[PDB]
């Protein structure tokens, strides 16, 4: 049953070594879930004026290209950072009130019923897993069973991709030293370099050296971007 | 069998009356898991040098005091908002490799074996769940079973306390204005006030004027903490 399903699925993911094998095993499971297509979206908090949004899925090619040209990823409630009750939500006609053009188009493309579960990794990463179909309708008895299985899929997706180091789940890799990480904390808490020189006992001259070295790693012109990026990525 | 227990625990948890009854039924579930002690911890992202931590659990009161007096909550490996190895950490005799002074105190109070699971909410708040015992060791086949039963609990604990609107799960109410948001995003993305004056049709004195009122809400002395604090709270 459930224990059997999760056991075999953990085996397949721990066995592969390519990104394509991940997205082939998922498409198989989603077909077994009773849905026609799926879609996995990973978005990062940085940059704040242009959050990177990545798209992976098997939606009909005519729709994947429509969803990109029509800029639907900017008015889509499914991919929204807002808090969702239980991180799970089923596609409702009223869910797309401020996006009636997106929902209307999706229905004539064979995407009438589906759900979306949103995980959240501690490094700013927030994943969205969507499953869609057209003929069936989410039966209530299936509602609760669907949430549990999809939380399994997106939790094992996150696990395998980050274990395989796929660039979508790796937002701006930056190595921080034990001394460099603790300097950036007190700067992020608003204390000046002259004050951090005593907290750590490393002198003001040497404190500024590490900060500038951190600015170089962040592509940061100043120390305010280095602190904001580090705070959003949970690196601090 | 599993899907049955989840729906049962899900329905019994729907009784939103008091938080005391919530922590009680969680206690009975840990007992059903075969463990003697538990401890739930709510973690807010700021301040970065001393995160606001709310402590709930049935750990020995003298241990929760010694665990707090010595400030182990900052150097303990059981909690870690980073390198989430499957988001599960079956306490290993090697996990406490260095700085394992609290590993002696823990086993003296009767906590020989256990595990800890963590979860992240879109609003930056992060929860930690642990179960402890001292009589047996953790078998690998029940360990794979532990990953699901525990992830379901901390996922249903955040879900419940968010439905009850428990005050510990609420970050500081430091909301920004519309223009105050557009300006904080740019300042956090590294660029100076003089260039934001060019991006918008606004003067440099007016750009730096909002930066003063933004940090007044955060009670921050400089602009670096303001951007860093807003980013952690997901406000930018
Ligand atoms: C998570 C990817 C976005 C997504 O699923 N959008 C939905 C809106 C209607 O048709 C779709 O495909
Ligand atoms: C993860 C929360 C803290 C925790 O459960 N740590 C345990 C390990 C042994 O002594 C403790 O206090």
């Amino acid at each position: 049953g459930f224990l059997d399903w999760w056991e075999d699925l953990r085996s397949e993911m721990q066995s592969i070594t390519d990104s394509q094998e991940v997205f082939a095993v998922l498409e198989k499971e989603v077909r077994r879930l009773g849905f026609d297509y799926y879609a996995y979206c990973v978005r990062h908090p940085i940059p704040f004026t242009r959050p990177r949004i990545f798209m992976f899925g098997n939606y009909p090619p005519a729709w994947q290209e429509h969803y990109q040209a029509q800029n639907y990823f900017a008015i889509d409630p499914t991919i929204r950072h807002c808090l969702r009750s239980g991180n799970h939500i089923v596609w409702s006609d009223d869910l797309f009130a401020d996006a009636q053009e997106l929902w209307d188009d999706a229905r004539d493309y064979g995407l009438r019923h589906g759900a979306t579960h949103s995980c959240m990794a501690p490094n700013g990463v927030m994943g969205f897993l969507s499953v869609a179909r057209s003929s069936p309708a989410i039966s209530p008895h299936e509602r609760e069973e669907l949430r549990l299985r999809m939380r399994c899929l997106i939790e094992l997706l996150h696990q395998t991709l980050t274990e395989l180091n796929h660039p979508s789940l790796q937002p701006q890799p930056i190595c921080l030293s034990k001394r460099e990480r603790e300097i950036l904390r007190w700067t992020a808490d608003g204390k000046t370099s002259a004050e951090i020189a005593k907290i750590l006992g490393i002198s003001e001259s040497t404190v500024n050296f590490h900060l500038k070295n951190i600015q170089k790693k962040f592509n940061a012109p100043n120390k305010t971007q280095a602190a904001a990026y580090a705070a959003a990525l949970g690196l601090i």
